[PDB]
């Protein structure tokens, strides 16, 4: 059992409410997605200090039904992600960035 950050906010951009996910938290190493069976599934960087983006080392994990949800396992913690597919963007802020997940 570890701790978790659940203190993560959503800004979606227009026509992104169908890649949005349910529930987002982070263990301190890995990052969790998590999407409802009926959303479509995006592609998910992250911001860079530098405002530019990258990729993720990020897969489905078969194994978590947190939730009834389809669950991804992003293999770091940053401040601030983009969930992209075509012209929809959700920007995910991680408010607990940098905190310990005590609180």
């Amino acid at each position: 059992p570890v701790p978790r950050n659940y203190n993560y906010y959503q800004a979606p951009e227009k026509r992104s409410k169908h890649i949005m996910p349910s529930e987002i938290f982070d263990d301190g190493t890995f990052t969790y997605f998590g999407f409802k069976n009926i959303t479509l599934q995006p592609a998910i960087f992250v911001v860079q200090p530098d405002g530019k983006l990258s990729m993720t080392d990020a897969a489905i994990d078969p194994n978590m039904t947190n939730s009834g949800l389809r669950w991804y396992r992003v293999n770091e913690i940053a401040e601030k992600f983009k969930l992209i597919k075509d012209k929809a963007l959700v920007t995910v802020i991680n408010k607990g960035y940098g905190k310990n997940p005590l609180t």
